[PDB]
């Protein structure tokens, strides 16, 4: 798997984001999780957390798995990275996302982000208190 630029266009929520990929603005979804919606509990802090992750980032980056690249709804999937720090990870990690929507030949990085849960609930972390 290998990293690709883009830009920031804008916040969307927790586990979407609106991207400048190949000087095409496209929605992507972050693979292998599930933030909250914004009406939901969590919800208002995981989309703060992902907006201000890609706010301060100097650089993002899109990665691809070996599967579908979109979903049905036209949402690039993808593992995206801020300053080199994965998206996905950072929030499961914090509690504001769960390991979701597992899908066999897009989850190379699936235990990285169950261990970073495991880590999560130990803490008993914002949506795991
Ligand atoms: C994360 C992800 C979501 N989806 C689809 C499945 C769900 O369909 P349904 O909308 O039919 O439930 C939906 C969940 O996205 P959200 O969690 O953004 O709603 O997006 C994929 O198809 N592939 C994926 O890798
Ligand atoms: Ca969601």
């Amino acid at each position: 798997l290998h990293k690709e630029p883009a830009t920031l266009i804008k916040a969307i929520d927790g586990d979407t984001v609106k991207l400048m990929y190949k000087g095409q603005p496209m929605t992507f979804r972050l693979l292998l999780v599930d933030t909250p919606e914004f009406n939901e509990k969590y919800g208002p802090e995981a989309s703060a957390f992902t907006k201000k992750m890609h706010e301060n980032a100097k650089k993002i980056e899109v990665e691809f798995d070996k599967g579908q690249r979109t979903d049905k709804y036209g949402r690039g999937l993808a593992y995206i990275y801020a300053d080199g720090k994965m998206d996905n990870e950072a929030l499961v990690r914090q509690g504001l996302a769960k390991v979701a929507y597992v899908y066999k030949g897009n989850n190379t990085h699936e235990q990285l982000l169950r261990k970073a849960e495991a880590q999560a609930k130990k803490e008993k972390l914002n949506i795991w208190s």
